[PDB]
């Protein structure tokens, strides 16, 4: 299988000043195709280096994507840049020069001297029109390789890319991916789980990515490969799935209480209101979600129906229970969650930071699980949110 | 000036399945140092080609940083790769493989055997600790270079990265950044009243940013130029800056509390207790924060104290004063806060979405503030949050 190289241009992308979706857009766009997409840059406005990584990218390469740097300013360089790493001048198209000119007595303004830098293509490459900016793209066919610029406003570029792309002539392969989202099971105990089925190799591969809202497994390749692959993973799996593709741990919680015709309340202590913040995240909630307390102080604790011979173990199996029992009485919801522990930075009550006890109470009886989470106080607040919502769609 | 390189691992961040900030925030932690960067690279979860990417970026860097691929499982490889790109043997240390175990036994779980790899290094790496996780980084220092492994959470790296870097040895230059955080003003009212402080210069350079919680002032460069400048700034945006550099609402508010020795509770409807969230963020929150009510339905509304004669009529400046009085007289606080609205994409009660009022209940009264915010659901969400702390901290 043969590479695609994909070069954002542009010096705040480095620093994130500009947040770079556009290489990882081009990158998914090249999902259909029969190439391998080992890395993407970021790169300078520094014609040097820039024609370096360009002309680099173009010797490895099948297909070369650039987006970015087409604009009229000094730090505009990746026609130089890209001349430059092909070894071909730069030519000046009057035509396209007439367009630009147009482009600006449109708006009623004479074109500045500065862009008329953006008629310059070599004679490998055909232009790309822009119909929405000034800056025509390049289509550079060289050596049996595709080289293509394109301008870094994604209105102006993505039009280009899509009737462009099916223009290159790329090997097509039929591709698929079959994201599964687990809960209550790490990365250690699903590789081994999973065993050989954790496949690494050309015609489909097998990734985990750690989230505070569980470890998801990701099948991606060969469409035929994939469905077999990921169905066996799946079975392997099955008790901690709790959703696939784009489905979130609030989405599922709100499906089940549609389905069941049931309502849903919660009282929170270490989560402060994240936890309602979460389950209200998504639209249609007021649908089941009748609120919550937050029950921050020892005397809201108490308020709110906590026993008082429990204040002094918070952090405790039987205050989790408690709290969802409350909430439950308090709300007349269907069911309730809690959340009691420890965020950090300090220990609570003798127990390190990371004790997180999450509940769920129902017309059958309540049920509690215990965590010992790493992380800072933020990170610990966000698991205990996902794992309190876990508690109702295992 | 020599280069610093900045590979961030992952097959994930190459397709934004997770958005690369690693190369970007560690880019922006290099601006005190005298060293370029003219790239940053995302790649992929392969041994062979990571292991060519950091033998030549380590060739041409006097500084080398890679984030993430230090996990348990088939798909991290950053080890494996920079052993094969350093030509150096991957060697198991057994005093870190008894402190994974430790950290396992703590958590009531024996050491899955997939871990053991995370205690493997190369004999030219020292261990860089990591207290929020199973993986250790690396410092290797070699021929007069750097190459740092981080793991890719930035909860975890963060303090690992902070700690290390002024040991690297790096040559310095004089910079530094400048953050003023304003609300209730926009961008134009901005520029059009500094005028002639806007200044963007070679040496230093004044910029505007909108943020859910206002517009930030940063001041940029030379860090002479840079002070300057910005106490000019601060004092022509006297009235409307509540706060610089890493100060947020939060913990303002906290601040306040503290210095009156004062009390604060909240009740919630749109942003279903992500005010109660964001305050709690903040360490020592338990020091005034009592707890929060997230009155969800009319019959949550009408149980915590709101007069039945308002309970059809949400969105109302009435509503948030009922509720911010409701919650003071249910909790006993010297101060409570509270927000009524419409989060969208629905309208309610014929408002549109963004139409928003925060309300503050004191000792002398209460106080409503009606917005009429732009963004989608979570946005409009994000934003009521802060207009509330805004009440009692500008
Ligand atoms: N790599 C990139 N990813 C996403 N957006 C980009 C990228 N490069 C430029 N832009 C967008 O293009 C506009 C600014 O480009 P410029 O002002 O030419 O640097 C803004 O809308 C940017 O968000
Ligand atoms: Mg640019
Ligand atoms: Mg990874």
């Amino acid at each position: 299988m043969e590479r695609a190289e994909i070069l954002g241009v542009g010096t705040e992308l480095l620093y994130g000043e500009t947040l770079d979706t556009n290489t990882a857009e081009i990158a998914r766009s090249l999902k259909p195709y029969a190439l391998k997409v080992e890395r993407t840059l970021r790169v300078a406005d520094e014609v040097a280096p820039l024609a370096r990584e360009v002309e680099e990218a173009f010797a490895r390469a099948r297909l070369v994507v650039l987006s970015g740097g087409l604009g009229p300013t000094p730090d505009d360089v990746t026609r130089e840049a890209v001349a430059l790493a092909l070894g071909e001048p730069l030519e000046l198209d009057e035509a396209v020069l007439g367009e630009i000119e147009a482009f600006f007595r449109a708006r009623g303004r004479a074109m500045p001297e500065a862009n008329r830098k953006q008629a310059m293509r070599i004679p490998s490459a055909t232009w790309l029109k822009n119909p929405r900016g000034t800056a025509p793209g390049w289509w550079v066919r060289k050596g049996g390789k595709d080289l293509v610029l394109l301008p870094g406003p994604p209105p102006e570029w993505r039009p280009m890319w899509q009737e462009v792309l099916p223009r290159l002539g790329l090997p097509r392969r039929p591709y698929a991916e079959r994201v599964l989202k687990t809960w209550g099971i790490g990365e250690s105990e699903i590789v081994e789980r999973l065993g050989p089925l954790f496949v690494r190799e050309e015609e489909v591969e097998v990734g985990t990515y750690p989230k505070v809202h569980g470890v998801e497994v990701v099948v991606r390749g060969r469409e035929d490969r994939v469905a077999e692959l990921a169905e066996r993973i799946k079975k392997k799996l099955l008790k901690e799935v709790w959703g696939e593709g784009e489905m979130t741990l609030a989405e599922a919680v709100k499906r089940r209480m549609e389905r069941e015709g049931a309502t849903l309340s919660t009282m929170e202590s270490l989560t402060g209101g994240l936890l309602g913040a979460e389950i209200t995240r998504v639209p249609g909630a007021s649908r089941f979600y009748l609120g919550g307390v937050v029950s921050y102080s020892v005397g809201a604790k108490a308020r709110f129906g906590v026993p008082q011979d429990l204040l002094s173990r918070t952090v405790s199996a039987e205050t989790a229970r408690a709290m969802a029992e409350a909430a439950r009485s308090l709300f007349g919801s269907t069911y309730a969650l809690a959340t009691t522990g420890v965020a950090g930075p300090d220990p609570l009550e003798g127990e390190p930071p990371g004790t997180v006890y999450v509940a769920l109470a129902g017309p059958t009886g309540a049920e509690v699980r215990r965590y010992r989470f790493p992380g800072d106080r933020e990170t610990v607040r966000l698991r205990s949110v996902y794992a309190a919502l876990a508690l109702l769609v295992t």
